[PDB]
């Protein structure tokens, strides 16, 4: 049931980490997606790539430079475009004095590190590489190809998935931000961080989301007369001193090379690179994100975001409701815990 709404870590054998689908449903059974976030360690049998040497000469050919501005816990970011660079050559940029992971004691301490520091020395990140550094064969966990829902309605029914269920490549130095968002149409993500410096997470409980949108409306209002979802402009950062302050619950953890972590449908998650690392992720989802992705509040100040069709999920999926839906009375509100 998991009443505390807390992060939940899970330790599969390798019998029970075989079957993505499968495991992601044990999950769920236990409450992991009450916490909007979830990681899972695989068993340390389990390697999705035999060596990492050769993506030092992979390009990055759009590396991005991130400019915030603010104090006091509530930050605004904007993006600088910079030269292509290959990994090593991020990777030794990472690594210099001006760019390097500060010194401290534990990932607390750092924590406020990274709070502290975000308005001096704007770090440089790589993201939205098309493309998965998993060995060829490796069918566990396969970021390439989850097949959930969202496949079977691209490949049997013909539905433009918009790319998000294909896999993306980042690649962090210390510092970079990403500012609080839920993923696209509100549904799941999946991130494997494969090698170099933890990243560290805050998510808030999908039962909560609505919260700390009024909280950031507050804040940010500005930027909230411009758009009814600016929070999905991934641009607005706000500390967990402030979260706590204005009453809103949510729970940090740190991943690190070699684990998983899950976002669920309306999960809202933020978080910071330690250092130079490397992570691949992508979106999926499950029968029971329908709901929300029915109800998901939109970008409405740019055509190009993503939007996907609900019709069919609806009509394959929720057949007794269908009508219903297409008349404009499938009016529920969603219970986050089931
Ligand atoms: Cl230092
Ligand atoms: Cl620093
Ligand atoms: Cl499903
Ligand atoms: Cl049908
Ligand atoms: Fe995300
Ligand atoms: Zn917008």
């Amino acid at each position: 049931l998991n009443p505390s709404c807390k992060i939940m870590t899970f330790r599969p054998s390798m019998e029970e980490f075989r079957e993505f689908n499968k495991y992601l449903a044990y999950m769920e059974s236990k409450g992991a997606h009450r916490a909007g976030l979830a990681k899972v360690i695989p068993p340390k049998e389990w390697k999705p790539r035999q060596c990492y040497d050769d993506i030092d000469n992979l390009l990055i050919p759009a590396p991005i430079q991130q400019m915030v501005t603010g104090q006091s816990g509530l930050f605004t970011q904007y993006n600088i475009q910079k030269k292509a660079m290959t990994v090593k050559e991020f990777r030794q940029l990472a690594n210099s004095g001006k760019y390097c992971t500060p010194r401290y004691l534990d990932y607390e301490d750092l924590e406020r590190k990274y709070w502290k520091n975000l308005t001096f020395v704007a770090p440089i990140y790589g993201a939205d590489i098309n493309g998965s550094i998993y060995d060829e064969g490796v069918d566990e966990w396969n970021i390439a190809r989850l097949n959930t829902v969202l496949d079977v309605v691209e490949e049997e029914c013909g539905i433009s998935i918009e790319g998000v269920n294909t896999p993306y490549l980042y690649f962090g130095m210390w510092k970079t931000t990403f500012a609080w968002h839920t993923e696209d149409m509100d549904l799941y993500s999946i991130n494997y961080l494969h090698f170099g410096e933890p990243k560290s997470w805050y998510a808030i409980p999908p039962e909560h989301g609505k919260r700390l949108e009024r909280l950031a409306q507050g804040f940010f209002p500005s930027s909230s007369q411009g758009c009814d979802a600016f929070l999905r402009h991934k641009m607005t950062l706000i500390s967990p001193s402030v979260l706590k302050k204005y009453g809103i619950p949510f729970d940090k953890i740190t991943q690190e090379a070699g684990e998983f972590m899950i976002t669920f449908p309306y999960g809202y998650h933020a978080g910071f690179n330690h250092g130079f690392n490397c992570a691949e992720s992508t979106n999926f989802a499950t029968v029971r994100w329908i709901d929300y992705g029915k109800v998901a509040k939109l970008c409405t100040c740019r055509k190009d975001m993503v939007k996907i069709s609900m019709d069919i999920f609806v009509r394959k999926f929720q057949p007794d409701r269908y009508q219903l839906w297409k008349q404009g009375k499938d009016i529920y509100t969603i219970d986050h815990t089931k």
